[PDB]
């Protein structure tokens, strides 16, 4: 109950790199997706070690220049999304009509160490696929959040018109995909927080789709039916508010209802009643030790369930978004004894 919570560094990547999201395997290893300098999945093996091994799993260059989100489907299979991008610059826009979803399959004896990788589907009509979450009652299907520029172009980007946010379903067996929820301002940005996205990370808990909005300070949830469509009247509900640029989040540890969410150079815990507490980073004595957290997930081994593993993409606290020093990293926060 002492804040900030204990934390440690697991690994830094090189200058220019960007770790964007995380899925924890049933065996406890971390799988992290990178946006720059290439779109790859890396594995941190046995992350509870002081100095865990960090190994490239797969570079998805055949189909994409960058990965964004990752999410587990059926056990030890994962969907990643990505696209081509005009450059490796931190401010680069994506190339319109180049988004894709791909699979890493670690299931079965043949794949448990080196996975089988495939293209699931092209998404040329999407804008920017972002976060991935499987339907818990039908895990071969995922929802995928989608929002960024309507007209992304080579630098200098001048028309910053944002596309309205939306949420896809993707059937990873057949490749079929369609938009299941759209046209709500809880999905959108008006650049109240500067250039950014609207809907960003997603998770599904019970029959609720949860997301964070990077522009309006709100964490939202939406009652959904068995195919991901909203139950009428289809109105998002604000779960928590904090004037910070959210990115992604998780529930836990174990079965607990607490939300653990990345914000602006800081990590937050949010109670189901909306009480938000800054637990690490800026606004604690951590100061700027963890610039640009991007996502977070709890350990899955029986001896690290209370450890929150945090991905990030900056090497220093940036002056503004036009002077970002990218550097990918993963840290571990020990949440033991935190409670509301
Ligand atoms: C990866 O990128 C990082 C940048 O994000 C590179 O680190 C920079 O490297 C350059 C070149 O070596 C350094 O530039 C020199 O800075 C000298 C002094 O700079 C002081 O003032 C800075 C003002 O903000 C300050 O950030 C910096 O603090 C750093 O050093 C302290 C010890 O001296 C340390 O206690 C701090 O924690 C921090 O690490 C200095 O106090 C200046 O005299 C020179 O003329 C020259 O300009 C930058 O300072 C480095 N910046 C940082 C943040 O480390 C790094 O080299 C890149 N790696 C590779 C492999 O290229
Ligand atoms: C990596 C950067 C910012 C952090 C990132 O989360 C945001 C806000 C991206 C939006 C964009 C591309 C305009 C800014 C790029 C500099
Ligand atoms: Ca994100
Ligand atoms: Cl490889
Ligand atoms: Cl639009
Ligand atoms: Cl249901
Ligand atoms: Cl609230
Ligand atoms: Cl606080």
């Amino acid at each position: 109950v002492k804040l900030p919570l204990p934390q440690r560094l697991l690994h830094d990547w090189a200058n220019g790199s960007w770790v964007e999201n995380i899925s924890v395997r049933p065996n406890g290893n971390l799988l992290v997706s990178t946006s720059t300098p290439d779109g790859s999945v890396w594995q941190i093996k046995e992350p509870w070690k002081d100095q865990p091994e960090v190994e490239l799993v797969y570079n998805f260059d055949q189909w994409v220049d960058r990965l964004i989100g990752i999410g587990e489907t059926t056990p030890d299979k994962y969907v990643v999304v990505g696209s081509r991008f005009y450059s490796t610059d931190p401010m680069s826009s994506h190339v319109d009509r180049t988004f894709a979803a791909m699979e890493l399959d670690f299931s079965g004896s043949a794949n448990k160490d080196k996975p089988a990788v495939r293209l699931i589907a092209w998404f040329p009509d999407a804008h920017l696929l972002q976060g991935v979450a499987a339907l818990p009652w039908d895990r071969t299907k995922v929802l995928i959040s989608d929002q960024y520029l309507l007209r992304p172009r080579a630098a200098p980007q001048k028309d910053w018109t944002p596309a309205r946010g939306q949420v896809w379903t993707l059937d990873t067996v057949t490749g079929a995909h369609e938009v299941v929820f759209a046209n709500d301002t809880a999905l959108d940005t008006t650049y109240r927080h500067g250039y950014d996205v609207g809907i960003n990370g997603i998770k599904i808990r019970r029959d609720w789709l949860y997301w964070v909005n990077s522009d309006d300070g709100n964490i939202y949830r939406l009652k959904i039916d068995k195919t991901g469509h909203a139950v009428p009247p289809a109105k998002p509900e604000v779960v928590a508010f904090q004037d910070t640029i959210w990115d992604d989040f998780t529930f836990g540890p174990e079965h607990e209802d607490t939300i653990w969410a990345t914000g602006f150079n800081a990590i937050f815990a949010a109670s189901p009643q909306g009480k938000v507490v800054t637990v690490n980073g800026v606004g604690t004595s951590d100061n700027g030790i963890m610039p640009g957290p991007t996502a977070c997930a709890f350990g899955r081994s029986p001896h690290d369930r209370n450890i929150l593993y945090v991905t990030g993409n900056m090497g220093e606290i940036p002056v503004d978004i036009e002077h970002v020093h990218l550097k990918g990293w993963v840290r571990a926060i020990d949440t033991t004894g935190f409670h509301f």
